[PDB]
């Protein structure tokens, strides 16, 4: 967008809508893969040509300026920075020339105006969601050891106007997350508290972001109170068997869970996301070739009656001497031709089942058995494995289980202190001669530097004000 | 203010006046601006010549020492902490003097007898407001991080008898809590349950006091059972319309709300207030050139139908290019000409919206969610800008909507674990050039001790016992 206030309704919505597009290529599975690769579930595979290695062992020096961002290609840690920088510049320009519009009194009526509130209180979540998306991979842990000399306590760089070429220092952590949690607390206020679209921005959806924010930061009283705003607002899938729960699960139109995603169709939205299972259309078929695949540890975390152990993870490597995960694989409405796979997903941006984990961790955290045995016991029954003992351990496992191929675990392994231990860790052993037995290029021990990834390098020589993450 | 016990009913009345008469100087608006300016709410303008700015940009060289108590000017820190001084020792006097008259025998019947019991009641309050006063400025929170060693515990020299040139430790905060806890206590148990005037010490008063300090002190379950004494004693102002609201809440005589105030009038007890709106008169017209303007976030709590956005703030600032904090422009009743300003306000010492969010804020941590949602609602619709969402985030902005100007806020961030984040926000866009870009020259995170102020220089140079606050 640009930064003329708008004249109309019309020319409002139609900017509202454009906001959509940008965030279903930006808050999208393609952009979290990286994160993912990095945790301590995945081993490479003989498929890989040194592009999810870097990720996958710790190789520092490739991380270090890793991706592009340029009129060719974006991708990678420098694609990232910038898509969510560019998200945030355009709803910086959508928020502020709506309460431009607004001031300006150009509305017609009442209607109007409390449509075009409305809109821009859906604007300030995705200006929260943008920012947070940048801390949450380029700000430190409070468990951070030995950082670049000034760095422990920095934010990211917030700009609140669309001005492309700005030259600014980071702020500060507290700046960054009072600015994140500001922005959710005025949008929670005019968002009514009833969902209008599954395809827009909802009061549920404020509630269930912030209560993410409110666990990634510790805040377990506070996240367990938004969590419970959203938990019993939308039903857990109800299946029988795994093909029952394979149909709705893959199914966005279907899929009871979803709080908030984007729109997709055969011609529109839809998008391959082939990286993790490394799958590839063969006529009514599918064919697997993966560049990287889970370690055993993940493997024997799912019971063999749980529906994700052939869902998210697929015994599919090499005919069926291995697992993948396969949770974007496909969903079936966006074919071209029905009995033709062209393994096309859209875009989700929050489902319920993290809302019931947020609620059983924030809970166990604040003494609430009662509450953290309901709904982790409700969860994994309706998967098809229910836990029998309701702890810390039964949750980090059900949480890894649930939320596999989201770019989770890398965040959760920190707030848990768990150091990379993928030296140790028994590769898949129908996988022997493709899966790498290939060790971490450098050790991630708790409070690792390199957990948080450095700023891009052009951005830190075009921009001297710029403080870098990582020492030596 | 003597040694000497009272011999009659007249003089204790006419001491009684006389300490009414130095309450009105002390417990006065403009001694509680520099707390007000030191919050995360304001930037200095150009105007400013580094008068506003210590205390907006937290310059601790020059507050460590601020401020004048001599026989030429009673100003900043120091002057805050005489006024409160002077106070309590005066305070002391009366109640010493009339506890003495009573022993003594010097009434003349019952009914004198009864009626100096009730002014020794009020004389009792005095006391508990000075050393809270003092307390709430000079003694250091319980999140308060490093300090001057022996200091966290310690409150304000407790001295109970009229005793000028007294040398003496702190006591601790425990025996001045106690003080100011059983003097309030044993003046509620005297007072009769309804207020005999607006200008005197009430037993409303006095719960709406102990209030205002089990808040301050989180003390939630005790200060909403203060808070239901009052709340429904005083209604809030009806007005359809900003006009009506400032023609009402401008009035000291017509304002309903008003719980207790000092006496004025045109020529006896009226002051002007214009440190933050920086106003004064020119004809029939009223010049506004201030030194500290609100930052565009403050400006933003209040919806534009709000009627404080045009009263306890009002786009005056170079005609009608930003906001000020225009709360003490004016009681009109004061003027000495009907159609010519000269900015003469009353001193006021309670209000019932207080005592409304007071009881909001209670209730929200006790867990009492019908009170909260209905004080909370009712205060914000008579305002002109309901809440739809009754949460912590609306009581917050809410509280500093409404006591803005009253130096609130610097105990309200300590109290809701908010630093200072003043480099981070955005001034108003309209006021470039005039207002200041200047960062804080000392940041203020979480638990720092200058949010508390140093004993006065003059005082721990001649008290060696006196141990100071601040490290280094
Ligand atoms: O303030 C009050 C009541 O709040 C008055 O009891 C007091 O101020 C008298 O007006 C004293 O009169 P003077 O000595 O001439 O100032
Ligand atoms: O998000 P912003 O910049 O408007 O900051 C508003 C916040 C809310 C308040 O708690 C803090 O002082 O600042
Ligand atoms: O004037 C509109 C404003 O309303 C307030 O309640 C919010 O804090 C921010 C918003 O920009």
């Amino acid at each position: 967008d640009f930064q003329q206030p708008y004249t109309s309704f019309v020319q409002t919505k139609q900017n509202r809508d454009g906001l959509y597009a940008l965030l279903r290529n930006t808050e999208n599975p393609r952009m979290h893969f990286y994160q993912e690769l990095q945790s301590d579930m995945y081993c490479t595979t003989i498929t890989d040509g040194n592009s999810l290695a870097p990720f996958v062992n710790w190789d520092l020096g490739i991380l270090n300026d890793h991706g592009r961002a340029d009129e060719d290609e974006v991708s990678g840690i420098a694609g990232y920075y910038f898509v969510y920088n560019r998200l945030n510049q355009q709803a910086n320009a959508f928020v502020n020339n709506t309460e431009a519009a607004l001031q300006n009194q150009v509305y017609k009526n009442s209607t109007e105006i409390a449509n075009a509130k409305s809109f821009l209180a859906e604007g300030k979540v995705l200006q929260a969601l943008a920012i947070w998306r940048l801390m949450d991979r380029f700000s430190f842990h409070e468990s951070v050891t030995e950082v670049n000399s000034g760095a422990k306590d920095l934010g990211v760089i917030l700009l609140k106007e669309y001005n492309p070429g700005y030259i600014g220092p980071r702020a500060t952590k507290a700046q960054c997350y009072d600015y994140i949690l500001s922005r959710l607390s005025e949008a929670i206020e005019v968002l009514p508290e009833n969902r209008e679209s599954v395809l827009y921005v909802s009061r549920d959806y404020a509630y269930a972001l912030r209560a993410r924010i409110y666990l990634a930061l510790g805040e377990y009283g506070k996240a367990a109170a938004d969590a419970k705003m959203v938990v019993d607002k939308y039903p857990l899938i109800g299946a029988a068997d795994a093909s029952e729960f394979e149909n709705i699960y893959r199914s966005d139109a279907n899929n009871p869970e979803i709080i908030f995603r984007g729109f997709a169709s055969a011609t529109l939205g839809s998008f391959t996301a082939t990286t993790l299972n490394g799958a590839a259309p063969a006529g009514k078929d599918i064919k697997y070739n993966p560049s990287a695949v889970p370690f055993q540890w993940v493997v024997d975390l799912y019971e063999n009656e749980d529906f994700r152990k052939s869902v998210y993870i697929a015994k599919v490597v090499k005919k069926d001497k291995g697992y993948l995960v396969n949770k974007f694989l496909e969903d079936k409405a966006y074919r071209d031709v029905q009995d033709k796979p062209n393994l096309k997903v859209g875009a989700r941006y929050f489902s319920v089942a993290e809302v019931y984990l947020i609620l059983v961790e924030s809970a166990l955290q604040t003494g609430d058995t009662p509450t953290a045995e309901k709904y982790l016991k409700a969860l994994s029954k309706a998967r098809g494995a229910e836990v029998s003992v309701v702890n810390m351990e039964a949750l980090q496992a059900e949480r890894t289980r649930e939320l596999i191929g989201e770019g989770s675990r890398l965040r959760d392994m920190v707030r848990w202190s768990i150091p990379n231990n993928h030296d140790a860790f028994e590769t898949q052993p129908g996988l022997e001669g493709f899966a790498n037995t290939t060790p971490l290029k450098a050790q991630a021990p708790v409070g690792f530097y390199a957990y948080t990834w450095e700023f891009p390098q052009r951005d830190r020589q075009t921009n001297p004000q710029l403080i870098k993450n990582w020492p030596i």
